[PDB]
């Protein structure tokens, strides 16, 4: 998880249900079992 990912909030941790590591977005609350993603991709904006 590079800077990038945790920018947004991603943390990697154990969960004790699953019994293995995966990823929780303290920001939204979510909870992942695989590196999520982010902007990296392109830019489809047009402010």
């Amino acid at each position: 998880l590079p800077e990038e990912l945790v920018h947004a909030g991603w943390e990697k941790c154990w969960s004790r249900r699953e019994n293995r590591p995966y990823y929780f977005n303290r920001f939204t609350n979510q909870s992942l079992w695989e590196m999520p993603v982010l902007g990296q991709h392109d830019v489809i904006s047009d402010p």
